[PDB]
C-alpha cells in the first residue's frame, strides 16, 4: 500500500501520524500543503481539514481517512502499538489523555499577537501546565517497563513526546533540572527506536 | 466489584464513563462531590483530580482510575462497545476525536464574565461550531447502520450525545431545523438503548 500522509508544513497533529509510522517501520508518503496552495486542494480532501491519509492499494482502491489520532490509533493498534492487554490499553489511553490536556494548553497560544500571547504563556506556565506535566511524570512512574507502558513502544510515548516538544517550543527550559520521568523517558525511547532517533534528528 | 464514579455535580467530563456503564447495564455507585467539600477530598483522591474511578473487589484490592475519556474506553472495550473489527475501531475513534474537537469549542466559554462569554459564544457559533457538526454528520452518513458505527452501541453513539447536549446548553435553538444526520442518531440510540433512554429521563 502506498500511504500519503497530508499535512500543513510542520510539527501539529499530523505527528502522532508520523511518529507512529516511523516507529513501526512502515514507508509513507509526506506531502506538505503550503499555506497559499491551500484554498486549491482544500476541496479535493475528503471533510476539507488536514491532516488526512490517503491510502492506494495495487488493485485501485483508495481509503481516505481524517482525524489525526483516529488514524494513529488504528495504525498503531495494527502494529501492537496500543497495549497487549486490557490494563495496558488503559494505561495508554490514560497518558495520551494527559498529553492531549497538555497539548490543550499549549494550543490557546496559537494565533495570537505576540503581546497576549505572552500573557497566556505565562498564565499557562504558571497554572495547568506544571500540574499535567507532573501528572504525567506519576503515570511515568508507574509503568512496569522503561517506556510508558511496559517496554516496548506504544502511541503513548509518542504523543507524549510531540507535547514535550510543543512546551519546550514554549519555554526552553522550562523542564531543565525538573520532571525527571519526562526526561528518562525521553532517552528510553530513542535508545529502543533507533528508526524514531534518526526521523527525530533528520526533521526539517 | 463495587464501581464508585467520583466527581463534580453536573454533566462534565464524567458523563462519558457514566453513559459508558449505563449502557452496558454495569451497577456502580455515584459520588457527586460539592464545590465546598472538594478542599478536603482533593489530597485523598490519587492525583487530585476529577473524573476518578474507584473500584473494590469482593477480595479487598482498590483499583483507582483516571482520565474520563481513558476510562470509558477501558469500560467500553471491556463491554465490546469500540468496535468488531479494526476499520470499526477507527470510525469509533474519528468520531470520538471530531466530538471532543467540538468539546473543546465549548470548554472555551467555561469560567468567563457572562459579557466575554456571549462574545466567545457567539464567535464559536459563528466559527468551528457548524464546521464540526457537519464534519460529524458526514460520518454518521457513512455508518452501516442506525447508530455512529453499525446498529450496536459504541463510546462513540455516548461521547456525541454529551457533546450535543453541551451545544445546546450554549444555543438551544442551533441544531433546529439542521444537521439531520444528529437528530436521527439521537432517535434511534434511545430506541436501541432504554437504559440510556431512562438515564436521560432521569438526570438531575
Ligand atoms: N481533530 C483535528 C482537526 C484537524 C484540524 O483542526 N485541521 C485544521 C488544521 S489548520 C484545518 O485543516 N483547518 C481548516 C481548513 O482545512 O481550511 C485532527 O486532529 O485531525
Ligand atoms: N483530562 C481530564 C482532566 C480532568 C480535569 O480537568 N479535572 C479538573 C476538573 S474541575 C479538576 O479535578 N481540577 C482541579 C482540582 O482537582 O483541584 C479528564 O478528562 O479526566
Amino acid at each position: 500500500d502506498h500511504i500519503k500522509v497530508i499535512y500543513f508544513n510542520g510539527r501539529g497533529r499530523a505527528e502522532s501520524i508520523l511518529m507512529t509510522l516511523v516507529a513501526a517501520g512502515v514507508n509513507y508518503e509526506d506531502e506538505r500543503i503550503s499555506f497559499q496552495d491551500w484554498p486549491k486542494i482544500k476541496p479535493t480532501i475528503p471533510g476539507g481539514r488536514l491532516p488526512a491519509v490517503k491510502i492506494t492499494d495495487n488493485h485501485g482502491h483508495v481509503k481516505w481517512m481524517v482525524e489525526s489520532l483516529a488514524i494513529a490509533r488504528y495504525m498503531a493498534k495494527k502494529h501492537h502499538m496500543m497495549g497487549g492487554t486490557e490494563e495496558e490499553y488503559y494505561n495508554v489511553e490514560k497518558l495520551i489523555g494527559q498529553a492531549e490536556d497538555l497539548e490543550h494548553e499549549y494550543y490557546k497560544t496559537l494565533m495570537k499577537p505576540e503581546e497576549e500571547k505572552q500573557k497566556i504563556i505565562k498564565e499557562i506556565l504558571n497554572g495547568k501546565v506544571p500540574v499535567l506535566l507532573d501528572i504525567i511524570c506519576e503515570s511515568l512512574k508507574a509503568s512496569t517497563g522503561k517506556l510508558a507502558v511496559g517496554d516496548k513502544v506504544t502511541l503513548a510515548d509518542l504523543v507524549l513526546i510531540a507535547v514535550i516538544d510543543h512546551v519546550t517550543d514554549l519555554d526552553k527550559e522550562f523542564l531543565t533540572g525538573k520532571y525527571p520521568e519526562i526526561h528518562k523517558h525521553r532517552e528510553n525511547l530513542l535508545a529502543s527506536s533507533p528508526r524514531l532517533a534518526k526521523y527525530l534528528s533528520d526533521r526539517a
